[PDB]
């Protein structure tokens, strides 16, 4: 392409991309769950600093909030290689994840959920320490 | 729910797993390629220091070897979802990368190959430089 595959890889690096925390592919080999799912991809976008600007923890325990749902439908759809994920497909599987007890959705608020597993326990992270580590303001 | 997820990573650090200088993937997003091919997925083996036991470099520029051929075709087929991968077409594979130049067979060896296009200019990175950060014994 444009430069050598070296400036490719440290541009991305230098927009804190490639680095997540908790990757998806890792944490499904981890829990055994065959196929990535959607709850483990957004482990995964809100453990790398590049997708901040689209879905971000709040900075109250383990809540988020999606600043752009689109976008992360777009990825989501990307990563899965479903062309036509959009947001309604993308909503439909968080209210799954509600008698799961996955995730739950934060009450009198638009975009906002929190992960109501323990997740703590299953990573080995506080929220503390995954928000010094993203340098979360909230 | 044994040990955490941090601990699951840092077993495979420990193994040297998942550090592979040149990710498939990244090389396919970087060329704009699609999905990953068969070449791409040889030149990540070959700079994943996990992966020595069966794939390496010879330490003649550009030249490889497939030590455990069957090993490879099997990887190749998991991360590609073809559970009908084996050896047969993982050579078909390489051959179809003859009239394509991109991978030659060195002749009067055997499971010996070398990358013919022009690596360098693509990644960035010489023969030389890769062999050192892959501990090449040659």
């Amino acid at each position: 392409p444009k430069g050598t595959f070296k400036d490719y890889v440290r541009d991305r690096a230098d927009l804190n991309k490639d680095k997540p925390v908790i990757p998806a592919a890792a944490l499904a080999g981890y829990t055994g769950s065959g196929p990535i799912q959607l709850w483990q991809f957004l482990l995964e976008l809100l453990t790398d600093k590049s997708c901040q600007s689209f879905i971000s923890w709040t900075g109250d325990g383990w809540e988020f909030k999606l600043s752009d749902p689109d976008e992360v439908a777009r990825r989501w759809g990307k990563r899965k290689n479903k062309p036509k994920m959009n947001y309604e497909k993308l909503s439909r599987g968080l209210r799954y994840y509600y008698d799961k007890n996955i995730i739950h959705k934060t009450a009198g608020k638009r975009y906002v959920y929190r992960f109501v597993c323990d997740l703590q326990s299953l990573l080995g992270y506080t929220p503390e320490e995954l928000h010094a580590m993203l340098d979360v303001k909230p």
